[PDB]
């Protein structure tokens, strides 16, 4: 059977790893080889695989619940725990974060380039909210031992010059990178070690690229006390929900990959993609590609 | 022709009227027999219909300039004025307000309640982002003439001791309510005129209700000597992108609605609702419908 794709531009798609940024253009880096992201991921027929959702702006702010103590050698780094609704019991075989959490690298081990959750304050002792939300610094687990750098689990730590409120429950919703946060270390994911089902780091075919929905990140930064400096950086995705999401009602031939012709100004430049049942879309043999163009069904190829 | 409809629950779908929010139930309610906004808008053969649109994370944030200026009256109301991207020239056959952007209403001539934009900050002076990204309230015009006090354009007040650094941009993400903003204050939008074809009220059939797909948005305070008075709410939208973005391969049929089964549980309990072409979803002849459920086609009707 054929596949029928609207014809919604890209400019019209959520950038999964990222909301609140809409995406400018479509990116091709020939640097770029690997993706092991747990955000994004799609496939034909296990769904949303990873830790990836069809509702990501839905599932992007988290909570998390202070720990009374700082991380060895930094005073300032308060550690913390993330609060996971999804996995209420500690059970081995799920994800430990929740479902939809930011992902976004920072390092193997670099006490120069931290994470900015644009927005974190504690409860109002009240029950109905939160209460002086600002822009701090953090990242995952302790930046010292080996499982607890990039480990994508839910011990973090909050940089703040005063002390956090001891087992009380604050916000997180990250928003930007500071430091000396380029593009490449946000596009690199910390490491996922465990039993529960994450999504494999996955490679385009011997002599292919892959289309990453780029997007551009501003910055948020302080002018008081120590300071943030944060900077502005960009982000990629593997693919938006939005277009997988027509693929399901006719799932691809059994292996079998298809053609999709991104069409730009009426019939002048059409491009060439091939979408396999993995999740990800690859060209040929980069540079930028402008998102006001719509995707068109060519026909079955074989890889 | 039929209907195929994923079987995707409403929890996992994206709230149009307060992105960053996830759904938490359907709500009904006997005394709201209409809907006046602009965000949730979408049509069968129309597309998305009003202000709308299918990316309502991305198109969340939006952006102002400062007038130099305040209210009469009320000195901390600075001035300022919403701007445009998708309509750089003011031309009247377009929307004045950013695609996307936020339509809750507040009441007319109202200090009792400032829904507050929350994350505003002034540009860094390095073209690379924007910096002190603070919690602030806000309204639309001046709450003082008629044609701009509740008209949803681009004059809007914020509420700042200090002055604004004039002619230079602000970030703003509208995220929270103040003072005493119930919830049937932030269900009415603000009107709309001009000539600009904005999408009209609907009403529905005599006899049928509405489903809303309601949230919970929670508060974010401030402590400081003028502070914010932000409190909870709810939020109602009329439909979910997801839904009717099925509903476009295979129109529906000449003047026929279609009727919908939403199974809950084990199959114990069905419900069946009614929908049209204008977007709105009939649920008969309120009370509070869990997420935990899929949608089924059973039939094409006529209204
Ligand atoms: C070397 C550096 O000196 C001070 O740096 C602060 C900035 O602090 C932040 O950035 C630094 C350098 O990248 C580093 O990443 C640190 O972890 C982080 O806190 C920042 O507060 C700015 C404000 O504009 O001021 C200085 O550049 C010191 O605070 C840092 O701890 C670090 O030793
Ligand atoms: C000092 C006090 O200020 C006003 O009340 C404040 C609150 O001010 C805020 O709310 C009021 C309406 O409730 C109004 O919208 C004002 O523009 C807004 O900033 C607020 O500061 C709270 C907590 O911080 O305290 C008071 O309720 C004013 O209404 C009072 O008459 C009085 O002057």
């Amino acid at each position: 059977p054929i596949w029928q794709i609207p014809p919604t531009p890209p400019g019209a798609m959520v950038n999964p790893r990222s909301p609140l940024t809409p995406v400018v253009d479509l990116y091709i880096n020939s640097s770029w080889t690997t993706c092991n992201h747990q955000l994004g991921r799609y496939t034909i027929d296990g769904g949303a695989i990873g830790n990836s959702t069809f509702n990501p702006s839905g599932l992007w702010t988290g909570t998390f619940t202070a720990e009374s103590g700082s991380v060895s050698g930094q005073t300032n780094w308060r550690i913390a725990m993330l609060d996971n609704p999804y996995n209420p019991t500690s059970d081995p075989t799920l994800p430990p974060v929740p479902r939809g959490f930011c992902d976004w690298g920072s390092g193997v081990k670099s006490g120069a380039r931290q994470h900015l959750v644009c927005f974190t304050g504690v409860e109002t002792d009240n029950g109905e909210g939160y209460k002086d939300v600002d822009a701090h610094m953090w990242d995952y687990g302790d930046d010292a031992t080996i499982g607890l750098d990039n480990t994508y689990q839910r011990q973090i730590y909050i940089s703040d010059p005063t002390a956090l409120d001891s087992g009380k429950r604050y916000i997180i919703i990250p928003m930007g990178a500071s430091g000396s946060a380029t593009d490449d270390t946000l596009q690199i994911s910390p490491n996922c070690y465990g039993s529960w089902d994450y999504a494999p780091t996955i490679a385009p075919p011997l002599g292919e690229q892959i289309v990453w929905f780029r997007s551009y990140l501003p910055a948020s930064s302080t002018s008081a006390s120590s300071g943030v400096n944060s900077v502005s950086a960009h982000i990629s995705s593997l693919m938006s929900p939005d277009l997988i999401r027509s693929a399901y009602v006719s799932g691809f031939p059994e292996g079998k990959a298809a053609l999709l012709d991104y069409v730009l100004y009426g019939g002048s430049v059409v491009e060439q993609f091939k979408m396999y049942r993995e999740g990800y879309l690859t060209a040929n043999a980069g540079f930028i590609i402008p998102p006001d163009g719509y995707f068109r069904f060519n026909s079955w190829v074989s890889p």
